[PDB]
């Protein structure tokens, strides 16, 4: 039967879906970890204990603990990212869709969940799988991983709160692609690793992380890079975190030992609950509990392994949005607000800068302010609104992002650069808002291929210009079909817009604004 | 007799001049002080004893002793700006143009050359008063005064060289317009100051200056002003600059005395000879001998007066040229020549940015070349050549005024701003230094009124709508007559465009590049 697959670690059933009037199956909710519960919480993950019978794949596993977002209630803006089953610690599974008839040796995609590793769930209908297995015949799968605390806490030096475990999922899950995909007809000598947001970072950890390196062939990071200011601490950041963590509990702070076992006694609600109490600035686009710079999983500091040329060399293809930064603005940010056009006074503009670059001085935030600012125009709320959008996906997005593409590329074997910027027809965000951080992964994951969904044909034709060249690319290491997508070079730098619009190759994906955030702003923090 | 006018120094007998086939009178070479020579050298100036007998005022008087150019021999474009008489000690002189019939009591213009504090004289061609005095009946007066280390070496605190004194020759000669005008049919209730360069710097000296406010009724200042990084030193700096030009020549350095004794009994030219050789920096744009903050000419720092209110509240005329720095990279920085179009390689680009702010350290040189440059065109040498030509003029001039303006604007009576940007037809400079610090002087003296010196009808048309404006708002504190040339405001800040084109009104000359260059760079320089 093609819905039953014998694994190394047992039998799985899986169910029969429909996808644009065809079928494909789907194995939802295989186990590759030990539930990390009890004693288990903050620790590294276990494998899966092999199970006899055959284990039951027909329908989504829960989703991890984390915060679930009611600024919008059943607003489907902000829903559609909310956890669509029970939360519960026990998490740890992925699911795969499998063409049918079952393939023999096909290209597989491993998608890793962006949320800013406080959030986020492989289940949620933006990602289902389906329609790109199907399109492509590639074998998808969507692996899932430790939020939050949960995920991320990091008392380095101690072994039952080491840090990184969130990222030892994603290792973990992927050590079983690598070890059971080829009972699914994927062939396992050629796998993609894609995310978006702080799983786009994620996938630039493990191509960094010299214990993931073997485990993958190719890599696609979507509007997140492993550099990003929001994607890791030091381990005195991460330890002082965690400790102020435990002070809102009112645990006894005098041991690791004693913290740990006091933060384990708690129900997943009271972590969560005081949760963004750690954060030492007042800011925007700052996580509390994220991945850590630890000399194991990453041997040295992110900036001096992209200096030596200290990772995997492959071909990666990777992008932004135009409009990464307005969401953060949105639900952080005085003068903003989801129905209204958003004209920002001077005084909002400045408070914005403080919050967007929170570790900052008096004379970097007026470097920012000066850099984003019309000064012919300077009380224009337009104007205000839209530089402060830019300087928020600059800054977290954008720029560190063209800096890890800049150093990749000069030790790569090819790499291939995106600019997407088409705002959606049935987009329910106010127009100020542009093209939102996350709106491109409806587009990657084929949701304009279903007439009830309302795109527009050209939409259509665009979803299904990206999945091929996403497809393309995880199976050859090239995009293109033996028009154009240029390989991006040290020298030329080109790169394309993704729209429904011709085709146009471009250079230095802002340049300008990114030697300001990459060169001139640090060296300006470093002197003062 | 017309030429005959009895002063209270005396009489003097001025000559009939030629003027656009016409005639009007001229007194050369009045005397205004005792010839500041022998142990008198350095020192403040003594008013000119009254003579019997009658002054022979019938031509130009000698140039003060100053440093020639010799970079473009026989070239007219520099040949212009040289000494056009023999250089003597012997030269503090004024001259007269008085409109024929003589007048009763008509609009006064006193002239106060540029040329860095270091050169220049009244009698240049570029400054013949006739055109001026015949097309609008004003008695217009040109000044002269000591430079270079005559004029402004300052030993602080000692009274043999006190410092200003180049200063004190300009208030001399104001002295005595204010006493005998009358005598030449001048009004000296209104004189209007006016100077270009360190004259137009000058100009704003007297303004705040409370020994000279009471000389003159309003004020004209072309691309200079008091508060340029270029027209003072503090006490401190003046010092060390007089004892290095002692050390230049040999001299005892154990006393003001013995250091002053030394300088004196050293022929002119030996001070010429070493003069440059005080500047600290490698610089482009900065000069050795300039007026110091002394506590007596200038009570306080010039900012602090500024900020206060603490100078003359009256009606100022003022502006600056398109290109004011091109002059300078020709001169003293690489990469630039006068026979070829000049297009700067970045490494050039870069030498020229470290000459140009000489008081910077590495992170503001990091700061203003991000700010000059075009990433995503870095190696464009043409590019390159006038980023830094925007440079040297912003940073120099019009920065600096835009920052006397509006403070100016806040206490005084009426403000009119100017832009120059007309290229003239015969100019004999390539055209990569574009509207040429000092070449509006020509248009504002009327000297395309002359057929022979081949301008276009259109230039003679702006000049003589230059000449009306500056005259008819000597005569009454507005340059319009009762198309018109807004008032600048605090509030709308409005100026216009000098050129053969209709008139266009702008707002807020250069704001993005001043607030850098007035706000973002000296906080930067403070802090590191
Ligand atoms: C843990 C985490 C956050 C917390 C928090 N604010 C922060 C709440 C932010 C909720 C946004 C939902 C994400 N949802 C989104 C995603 C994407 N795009 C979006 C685009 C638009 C809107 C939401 C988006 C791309 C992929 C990743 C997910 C706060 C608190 N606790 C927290 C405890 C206590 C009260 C103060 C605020
Ligand atoms: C004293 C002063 C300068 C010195 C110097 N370099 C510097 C020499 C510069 C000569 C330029 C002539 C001005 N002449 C000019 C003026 C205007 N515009 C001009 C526009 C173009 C060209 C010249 C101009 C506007 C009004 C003011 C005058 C040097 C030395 N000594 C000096 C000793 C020793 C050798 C090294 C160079
Ligand atoms: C698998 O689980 C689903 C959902 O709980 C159930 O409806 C289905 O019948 C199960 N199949 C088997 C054979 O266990
Ligand atoms: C990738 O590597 C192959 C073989 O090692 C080499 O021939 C090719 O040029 C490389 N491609 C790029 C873009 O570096
Ligand atoms: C004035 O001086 C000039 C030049 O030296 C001379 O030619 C002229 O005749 C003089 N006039 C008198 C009366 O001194
Ligand atoms: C100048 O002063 C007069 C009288 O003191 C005043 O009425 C007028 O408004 C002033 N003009 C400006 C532009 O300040």
């Amino acid at each position: 039967s093609e819905l039953l697959v014998n694994t190394k670690s047992g039998k799985v059933m899986g169910t029969r879906v429909p996808v644009l009037s065809s079928h494909i199956s789907a194995f939802l909710g295989i186990p590759f970890a030990e539930p990390p519960v009890g004693n288990m919480r903050f620790r590294r993950p276990e494998p899966k204990k092999p199970w006899s019978g055959v284990w039951n794949a027909s329908t989504y596993p829960n989703n991890c603990q984390q915060y679930v977002d009611e600024q919008f209630p059943g607003f489907s803006g902000s829903e559609m990212w909310n956890p669509n089953r029970e939360m519960s610690e026990d998490c740890l599974y992925l699911n795969i869709w499998v063409p049918s008839p079952r393939p023999k040796s096909t290209t597989v995609m491993v998608w890793i969940y962006g949320g800013g590793f406080y959030s986020g769930s492989s289940t949620l209908d933006v990602y289902n799988g389906k329609y790109l297995a199907y399109t492509e015949e590639v074998v998808l799968v969507s692996l899932s991983y430790r939020v939050g605390a949960f995920g991320f806490l990091a008392l380095h030096g101690s072994q039952e709160a080491p840090g990184n475990v969130g990222l030892l999922d994603q290792r973990m899950a992927l050590q079983w692609v690598h070890d059971n995909i080829q009972f699914f007809g994927g062939d396992p000598k050629t796998v993609t690793i894609f995310g978006e947001s702080a799983g786009g970072a994620s996938v630039g950890m493990h191509i960094l992380s010299p214990g993931s390196r073997d485990l993958f062939r190719r890599a696609i990071l979507q509007s997140g890079s492993p550099n990003c200011p929001w994607a890791s601490v030091s381990v005195a950041e991460g330890r002082r975190r965690a400790v102020e963590l435990g002070r809102n509990l009112n645990c006894n702070l005098n041991s690791d030992e004693e913290l740990i076992h006091c933060l384990r006694e708690k129900k997943p609600q009271e972590l969560i609950d005081v949760e963004w109490n750690v954060l030492p600035f007042d800011s925007i686009f700052r996580f509390s509990f994220v991945p850590v710079i630890d000399g194991e999983f990453f041997p040295t500091s992110l900036e001096s392994m992209l200096n030596s040329g200290n990772f995997k060399k492959t071909q990666i293809l990777l992008g932004v949005n135009k409009d990464e930064g307005s969401f953060f603005l949105l639900y952080g940010a005085p003068g903003f607000s989801k129905d209204s056009e958003s004209k920002i006074s001077r005084e909002d503009f400045m408070s914005g800068v403080k919050l967007s670059v929170p570790h900052a001085n008096d004379l970097g935030l007026d470097a920012v302010t000066l850099q984003y600012t019309d000064w012919m125009d300077d009380n224009n709320g337009i104007k205000n609104r839209d530089g402060l959008d830019d300087i928020v996906g600059d800054h977290n997005v954008i720029c560190p992002l063209m800096h890890f593409v800049n150093k990749y590329t000069k030790f790569g074997n090819g790499t291939y650069l995106y600019f997407f910027n088409h705002r959606a027809s049935n987009l329910v965000w106010p127009e100020w808002m542009g093209v939102i951080h996350g709106y491109e992964i409806e587009f990657v994951f084929g949701l304009p291929l279903v007439k009830e969904l309302n795109y527009t044909a050209e939409e259509e034709a665009l979803s299904r210009r990206i999945m091929h060249y996403w497809a393309t690319f995880a199976k050859t290491g090239n995009p293109n079909e033996p028009s154009k997508w240029p390989l991006f070079t040290t020298k030329e730098q080109k790169f394309i817009d993704l729209n429904t619009e011709p085709m146009k190759v471009h250079q230095r994906l802002r340049v300008q604004m990114c030697v300001f955030w990459n060169q001139f702003l640090p060296k300006l923090l470093n002197a003062t």
